[PDB]
């Protein structure tokens, strides 16, 4: 797999990560965003299974 897109104030990058479902994942993201200082509205396409935060 899944792709995560940061579209920060601050921050803009890409991280990726391995999961067996989609929620595992998700909650994987959010800890990672929070980590990081970042905070926003987050989407997720299944087609490509790539989410994004922007923020």
């Amino acid at each position: 797999t899944y792709k995560l897109v940061i579209n920060g104030k601050t921050l803009k990058g890409e991280t990726t990560t391995k999961a067996v479902d989609a929620e595992t994942a998700e909650k994987a993201f959010k800890q990672y965003a929070n980590d990081n200082g970042v905070d926003g509205v987050w989407t997720y396409d299944d087609a490509t299974k790539t989410f994004t935060v922007t923020e």
